[PDB]
């Protein structure tokens, strides 16, 4: 009764889905096998269903094209310019996911002529996903300084190198090998295993893994 | 062939909530309705809104809040957009949440009269209808964050302020003492914190030094207090 005077709306999804391989960032990229926009850039998107809450939505996007459930994820923000879409008025919602690089449905990504990014080495995206994107960087940064959200871009086992090299990835500078290993050593919440990752051998390294109930003993994350 | 790819899917409602934050004495409220109209007369709930065809998301924050206040260029944020299922158990709504900081002081009453709102202390709030509660609670997080980092505060105080007060709205925003002593020390060191030859007189027994923020010495040189 009364809303009814009021306008509705498309409810547009896009997913910023960050990974993480051999020290570098990138972003799972859709490269439109569809109209509108068929062969140029894009974020992952879709449309609020009556279905679902908006959350879900995000989830079911995101396992549409990866096959990816139970995923970390953020939302951005609501995005919501005259037009964003040049086709028909829509607000979309943004939401970052933190995905293993590793594990995702292969023929899935093939279906939508996907593919992974370097985030320092984007083509054009389309519309206004390269501000989603902007935006989805920044906080994620943010969070990840503050809160272990890191280890979602890692397997479940992870060298120190390879942290130290996600975390470098993230901020965009080095950092002191020996001060950050010191770091680690006093978190309690970051085992060492007895096993080691054998890239080659000639190449191996202690592997570490992120004990989720010890963190929440003691939320004490900062590096 | 993408004739309806827009048009095969649904279209929603999309809300505005603007969780309006004021300091006065010591203490933060919040600028709430009394619902003088329904759905919920009678019970309290934040300032809200549409977005309409001619307007952004952003703008029909801007518009709702003048129209509750009559203020403009108002220091806001989008916290969130609200997506569940039943938040709005009488239709289907995705509400996206904004908050401002505005000067107390300064609105328009009688435009608040209209719409029956009133300042409540956050710590002492009445029961918010839908997922309001919720709302709050996201925004006093972010605005707390923001404002450890940025100078967005002084958009709550007057635009001549004593120590006194901004340290009592600090303590406020953080709903903890601080050491006078080590404040005053943080605030000496700020440059675009500049010192006035005007006092705060409340009485004639009651004076203070009032100061001003200086944006334009702060933005060429950022703040942490």
């Amino acid at each position: 009764n009364y809303y009814s005077s009021n306008p509705t709306f498309y409810l547009g999804i896009d997913c910023i889905i960050f990974g993480f391989n051999e020290g570098e960032i990138s972003l799972l990229l859709l490269k439109r096998n569809f109209e509108p926009a068929m062969g140029e850039w894009s974020l992952m998107g879709g449309f609020v269903q009556k279905d679902e809450s908006v959350d879900d939505a995000a989830k079911r996007v995101l396992a549409e094209l990866t096959g990816l459930e139970n995923v970390y994820m953020e939302q951005v923000g609501a995005f919501g310019a005259i037009d964003r879409d040049p086709g028909e008025r829509v607000v979309s919602i943004a939401y970052y996911a933190l995905i293993n690089i590793n594990e995702y449905d292969r023929e899935l990504v093939q279906k939508h002529n996907a593919y992974w990014v370097n985030i320092n080495e984007l083509p054009a995206l389309i519309f206004d996903h390269p501000e989603m994107v902007d935006k989805a960087r920044e906080m994620m940064k943010q969070k990840a300084s503050v809160e272990p959200i890191g280890f979602n871009l890692l397997p479940k086992l992870f060298t120190l190198s390879q942290l130290q090299s996600l975390y470098e990835a993230i901020y965009g500078e080095p950092m002191d090998k020996r001060n950050f290993r010191k770091r680690v050593a006093e978190m309690d919440f970051i085992e060492k295993t007895d096993k080691i990752d054998k890239l080659g051998s000639k190449r191996g390294a202690a592997l570490y893994k992120f004990n989720g109930k010890a963190y929440r003993k003691d939320p004490k994350f900062k590096l």
